[PDB]
């Protein structure tokens, strides 16, 4: 697992999405370098215009990315799921609006880390902070909370995304998420212990599709 992430490994991201019947979709590439908790991703909506604010897209945007420090490396699943993988699944919810489902395969296809994701979003309000875009094209840091889940095999994690409001007020986005190993294959379980997380976001001048420019920057701690 942690051998296949000692370098710098190319990502490809693919999600199709619905949101109240809006449907989408994106591909992103980059490259992760978990040595240093480093991501960069660009996103691309390759169907014309998304239809909600891509802010609120990040999260479901590969954990095995993270960098572990190296007393807490026996507490990293992500890596340990790896090359098969593990499925990830959340429901987000946006408080005062709709929700998000969302299932995703996160795997090794030869040397790219892939990300698939399908998402769902119900019972959004036509004229609210999503499908009315005015969510600022930002992102604050947070951390991530992660717990095993024994039952499963896998973890749950759970945490608070706050969404800037165009008017200074903020919009929740409650993650519930669980994952579980694609393979039959063993995995580290982990203390709970929890991710700290930044998060830029920035557009390519050359660019004129609609699209997100992502750089990030996760570590482990709490232990």
């Amino acid at each position: 697992g942690e051998e296949l992430f000692t370098g710098v490994v190319p990502i490809l991201v693919e999600l199709d999405g619905d949101v109240n019947g809006h449907k989408f979709s994106v591909s992103g590439e980059g490259e992760g370098d978990a040595t240093y908790g480093k991501l960069t991703l660009k996103f691309i909506c390759t169907t014309g215009k998304l239809p909600v604010p891509w802010p609120t897209l990040v999260t479901t945007f590969v954990q095995c990315f993270s960098r572990y420090p190296d007393h807490m490396k026996r507490h990293d699943f992500f890596k340990s799921a790896m090359p098969e993988g593990y499925v990830q699944e959340r429901t987000i919810f946006f408080k005062d609006d709709g929700n998000y489902k969302t299932r995703a395969e996160v795997k090794f296809e030869g040397d790219t880390l892939v990300n698939r994701i399908e998402l769902k979003g119900i019972d959004f309000k036509e004229d609210g902070n999503i499908l009315g875009h005015k969510l600022e094209y930002n992102y604050n840091s947070n951390n991530v909370y992660i717990m095993a889940d024994k039952q499963k095999n896998g973890i749950k994690v759970n945490f608070k995304i706050r969404h800037n409001i165009e008017d200074g007020s903020v919009q929740l986005a409650d993650h519930y998420q669980q994952n579980t190993p694609i393979g039959d294959g063993p995995v580290l379980l982990p203390d709970n212990h929890y991710l700290s997380t930044q998060s830029a976001l920035s557009k390519d001048p050359n660019e004129k599709r609609d699209h997100m420019v992502l750089l990030e920057f996760v570590t482990a701690a709490g232990i």
